[PDB]
């Protein structure tokens, strides 16, 4: 059952990390990715991780992995054992709560 989350970038600017903020059951197992079209062809960061006993997960993947040129896509959750959502996420500086 997945979750889809669109953002918009820089097609520049590649320092720091891409950083996301989940809330969801404590304990609970999840995966997900950060994807995007690079040239039109759809390319993922996986990212995997359990939530805390608050239900907290962060997940940090390098902005460099997403290729030049490249100006959106989506977070996605994949597997949560729970609930699971993004509540914020941070990408060249900027937060998106
Ligand atoms: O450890 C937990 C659990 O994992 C189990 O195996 C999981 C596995 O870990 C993953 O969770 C896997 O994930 C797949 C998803 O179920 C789903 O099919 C997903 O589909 C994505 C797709 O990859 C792609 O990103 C797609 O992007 C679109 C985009 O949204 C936009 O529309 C654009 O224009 O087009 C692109 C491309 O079409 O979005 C889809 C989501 O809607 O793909 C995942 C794999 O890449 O699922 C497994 C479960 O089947 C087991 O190992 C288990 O034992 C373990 O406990």
């Amino acid at each position: 059952t997945a979750i889809l989350y669109p953002f918009t970038i820089s097609g520049n600017d590649r320092n720091g990390n891409f950083t996301i903020n989940f809330k969801g059951t404590p304990n609970s197992t999840n995966n997900g990715c950060i994807g995007y079209s690079y040239n039109g062809d759809w390319e993922k960061i996986e990212w995997e991780g359990s939530c805390d006993g608050n239900g907290n997960l962060v997940v940090e993947v390098p902005m460099s992995k997403i290729p030049a040129g490249v100006t959106s896509g989506e977070i996605q959750i994949w597997w949560h054992s729970g609930d699971l959502k993004m509540t914020d996420y941070k990408a060249l500086e900027h937060h998106h709560h």
